[PDB]
């Protein structure tokens, strides 16, 4: 039988390429999404369409909360109710916006930023390794962690949690060979939103080609750590940034 | 006049080395507490009786939950309404205890208690102490082996990733302001009175530098540096105090 | 054509499964050899025999020396000569043993430790991005770099020194559209000359399976790096240890 | 007694201010350098001038060959020589240009250069250190805050300083049981060159969150003099920035 995935924010941009590749991999999906639930019906119907019955959504909001631990825990049991078992966890679900130092409220701001970030993929792989082959977690981390963005410090503070998170998770769970790893984007796929001068601006940044990642080079390196050629792989996190990382300022 | 400082955990152990030395280099002090009212209360009086009104008490649970962002403001107010101004800042108070991914408090309560003192606190306590404002300072206590965790200790571990993230992100925004913000990263510091000494010399025992563990003012000290205007230019610095420790392999 | 590469230290262990696995995946190879040259040679006849015109050998000693940057550039002429082209560079040569900081002059030591680790790294480098598609370079590195074993400075400056290398080059050559990542592993193929309860030792700290590396899981990561699924990869060192590297004294 | 120090490249600019305020907090001092003569003799004078016999100058090439070692001992062996002992060693000469990868100094030469002062030296020096020993011993490294944004075409010199953090950790754990503590002091940028336009003193100048000025000699020299202090005694194996958060910055 075809292994299965939960894929965290996967209606749209990487977490759907994810999908996309996870699911052309052989695997059946769980389509998970917040707020993009077109998106995520249409891909599971183009999904399904393509090998009926390896696809589903499920809906949760991923915010800090007293009931976050139901809701990861629910998100998993949807993978067993709709494919009999779940091999592999991407977390990649995130909120990211400033929270400067100096709408929203800050209790929002912290359940938004660091819940999604840290707390909901350490509770999804409580419940991934609770209900339990290649079993893995690859976590979608950020290459430019240690250089931060002014004025994100909770978007930054919730990155450098899962860094914390993949390395305690790998550690912990090596003894039921379940893998743990990250994949850490520079900057990939620009809003087709965003001004053009500014993309330029983040384009001209990047040693390796002057451009932004497309979604499907950050999923092939979510597709080598799950793979079989990753066995002896746990707790490690690949930059896919083109050498962002590296320039001075 | 004399500077002010805030000193969050400091009843006992190492946040108290700390209060104490910033105490006698001149700063007075609001020696934040949770629990320990009577070692904060004591505290406070031998540091008054050693210098008049130098030290103030402030009670406040750190736990993430909907009235942290209050609670925080008013430690930082308290150090206003003691002193007049508030000029450091350090962050000490921290839960610590396993939480197994597979297997009596909740989870979700392991995680507010868990990454709201070691996380959460330090941020909401660092934003109400840049918007209430020389040489202005945050040093956030830390731990050497973040990069090593303890086995169970994925919570713990990922509030301790998120301050150093917390470290070098403010210490960016802040710069601007003339406020550096600097770690502290013990290793192993003032094993539990409750350990036996059998148990306390396995961790004595790793230490490269004297087979022991730091005494809570050897902590303290590293603090005193950078909050000293030996470190003007230091910020986003996070030092190690861990005589070796990190560097021995399994 | 064949894309073609050069392994350095390739006639056994580490770099030989390196050698077979980019042979296996279509390299023409140029198998570099220090002292093994009988394993070299029966390597070179076994890819021939399966592909004929597809390895060659290059002996050469990679010791720091006033003659290294000529042997460097010897050994990238070799796949030029045989091969018409050079796409891949693999740095695996290594020597490895104690330099207590309180036989072999002191000197010595230098020479051959940070020679082979660094500075035939360093020129090999130089040399295959002077001669210049998916051209890349992988520099085997090692995950207990920060944790590093007792009296062995001299080898742990020189693969401090590669990362260095990894990185600075990975920010120079991208705009040559040369790749530069780094594989680090853990343990892998413990020698004979190590007792039972020794290798019982080294293994017992490995999280993921109490097991070192096989050689071909070292060599599944290089090849991954070498591929097209890692186009927007560089400056990138990936740990292939077991999780060895998290586990704390 | 007093105890003493060697302080490599100390004739000017980091490594002077250092052994200044190791002088001042009491130490005497070995000034090494390589080609600055008249300055190092020169400050060993004013050093004199300030406590009789304290200071004493020692001349080497830390370019890596065959003789360093015997150079490193020797150095050494010159502290011991004047003072009688030696609790500290600060390594902070270094040589620093550009090593492009693709194209009158040959590479052997820019190898042995680069890497012989950023960090075989130092390696030999601590192991002569540590060979010739109520103590306070340590080492102090000089390194480099940016050294994992590397600038362009500076491979030998950023390869030199990450073996440099190699030696610093290797050091710490092996020197432990023998008392000796070893540590660093990562710069960002410090003392711009003499020559240098205003136009790029400034554009280096404004990428500095604090202040956006350079660090002065001083600052580097307050972090080195903390480390070698009794206020560092559980200290080792630890290396701090004194950067201004400028190693924290994206492009
Ligand atoms: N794009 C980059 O340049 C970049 C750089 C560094 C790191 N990364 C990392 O790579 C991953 C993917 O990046 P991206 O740009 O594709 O992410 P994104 O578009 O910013 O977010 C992906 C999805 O996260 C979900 N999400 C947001 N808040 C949520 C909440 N409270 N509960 C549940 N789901 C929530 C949203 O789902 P709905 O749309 O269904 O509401 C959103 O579509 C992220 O983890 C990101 O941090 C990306
Ligand atoms: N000790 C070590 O070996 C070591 C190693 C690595 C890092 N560190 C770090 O150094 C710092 C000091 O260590 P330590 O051993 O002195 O710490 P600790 O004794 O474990 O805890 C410090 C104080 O934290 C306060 N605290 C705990 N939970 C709280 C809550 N929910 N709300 C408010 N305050 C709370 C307590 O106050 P009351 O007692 O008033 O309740 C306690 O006395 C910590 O940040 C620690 O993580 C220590
Ligand atoms: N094995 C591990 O657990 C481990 C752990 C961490 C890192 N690594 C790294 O992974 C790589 C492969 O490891 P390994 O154990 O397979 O390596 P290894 O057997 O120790 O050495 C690989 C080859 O290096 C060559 N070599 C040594 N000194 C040389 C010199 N002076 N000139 C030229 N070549 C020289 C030798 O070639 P000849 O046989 O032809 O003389 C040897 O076969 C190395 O870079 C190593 O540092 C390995
Ligand atoms: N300046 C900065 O912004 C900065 C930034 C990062 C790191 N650092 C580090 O901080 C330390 C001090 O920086 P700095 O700018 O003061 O250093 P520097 O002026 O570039 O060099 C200091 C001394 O090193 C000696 N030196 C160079 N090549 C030598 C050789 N072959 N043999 C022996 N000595 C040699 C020279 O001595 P003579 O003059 O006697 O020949 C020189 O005066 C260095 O380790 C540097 O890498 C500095
Ligand atoms: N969850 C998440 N999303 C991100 N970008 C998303 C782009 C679409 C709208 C939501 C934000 C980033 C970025 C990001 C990189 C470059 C850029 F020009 C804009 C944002 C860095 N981490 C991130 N994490
Ligand atoms: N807030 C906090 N407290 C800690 N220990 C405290 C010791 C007294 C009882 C409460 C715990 C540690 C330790 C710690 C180190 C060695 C040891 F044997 C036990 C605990 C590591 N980080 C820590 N953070
Ligand atoms: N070039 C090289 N060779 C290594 N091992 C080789 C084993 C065969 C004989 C030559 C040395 C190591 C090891 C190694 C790891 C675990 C172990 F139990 C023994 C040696 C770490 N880095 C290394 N680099
Ligand atoms: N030994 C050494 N020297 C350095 N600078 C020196 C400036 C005076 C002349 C020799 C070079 C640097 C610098 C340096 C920083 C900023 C700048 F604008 C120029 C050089 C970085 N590491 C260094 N290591």
């Amino acid at each position: 039988e075809a292994p299965a995935a939960v894929v965290t924010g996967a209606a749209k941009r990487i977490g759907r390429a994810i999908a996309v590749k996870l699911h052309q991999t052989g695997y059946r999906v769980v389509i998970h999404y917040h707020n993009s639930a077109e998106a995520a019906v249409s891909l599971a119907d183009e999904l399904n369409k393509e090998r009926s019955n390896t696809a589903v959504v499920c809906q949760a909001d991923l915010t800090n909360s007293n009931v976050l631990p139901a809701s990861c825990e629910e998100i998993i049991n949807s993978c067993f109710r709709a494919f009999g078992r779940c091999d592999v966890l991407v977390n990649n679900a995130s909120a990211f916006y400033p929270t400067p130092l100096v709408g929203k409220t800050v209790e929002t701001q912290v359940a938004e930023l660091i819940g999604t970030n840290a707390i909901a993929p350490f509770l999804l792989t409580m419940s991934f390794a609770q209900r339990q082959s290649n079993l893995s977690i690859v976590n979608l981390c950020d290459a430019m962690v240690d250089q931060p963005c002014m004025a994100f410090s909770l978007y930054n503070m919730g990155k450098h949690a899962l860094v914390g998170l993949t390395q305690s998770a790998a550690l912990e769970l090596a003894p039921y060979g379940i893998r743990v790893n990250g994949v850490a984007p520079g900057v990939s796929l620009l809003p087709v939103a965003m001004g053009e001068e500014e993309k330029d601006k983040w384009r001209r940044k990047v040693p390796l080609g002057r451009r932004e990642a497309s979604a499907e080079q950050i999923a092939d390196a979510v597709i080598f750590l799950v793979s079989g050629s990753a066995q002896y792989i746990t707790g490690s996190i690949i930059k896919v940034d083109g050498g962002l990382s590296l320039v001075h300022a």
